């Protein structure tokens, strides 16, 4: 575990992270994607040997010894705001039981189903809670990427507020 685990937030790219192991995130069929995928793609593309998975679902593949956790978040285009909620949150439990089973002390994970999965909505919030709702009970040091300015100013705030 960390000595003393925090929650962190950074505006670059996921592929340069600092961590233990990433979080991708990944549609289900294991293709390279848009976005943080296709940037996890030029970075660690050993590790989409195998990654297809539903839904809802994270799958871990080694770059070398460098584990690339496949999390499949819902696309709120195809989905209801309720059943895409229900997969969202099931996603990210599905992550903390993989960083817990690598033994890892720290992990880079982006927020899940807020690029093009997000349906056309603002999901930094939804994303966010569930994301500590799944993490809090993890001993891993959590560094959060984004890409906005003002986004990174929200992350931060929300993690400020409960410090
Ligand atoms: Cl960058
Ligand atoms: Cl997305
Ligand atoms: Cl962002």
């Amino acid at each position: 575990g960390a000595m003393a685990p925090s929650y962190r937030v950074k505006r670059m790219d996921i592929a340069k992270n600092d961590e233990e192991c990433v979080v991708n995130a990944a549609n289900p069929r294991g293709l390279p994607g848009d976005g943080v995928c296709k940037a996890v793609y030029k970075k660690w593309p050993e590790s989409f040997k195998n990654s297809a998975t539903p839904v809802g679902t994270a799958k871990t593949v080694m770059c070398g010894t460098y584990p690339v956790i496949h999390a499949v978040g819902p696309n709120f285009s195809n989905y209801t705001e309720s059943e895409g909620d229900r997969e969202l949150a099931a996603a990210y439990r599905e992550v903390a039981k993989e960083v817990t089973r690598l033994g890892v002390n720290s992990v880079a994970i982006p927020l899940l189903s807020t690029g093009v999965y997000s349906g056309g909505k603002d999901r930094l919030t939804q994303s966010l809670n569930h994301l500590f709702t799944a993490m809090d009970s993890t001993d891993a040091d959590v560094v959060i990427y984004c890409r906005d300015k003002e986004w990174e100013k929200k992350i931060s705030e929300a993690i400020q507020m409960r410090t």
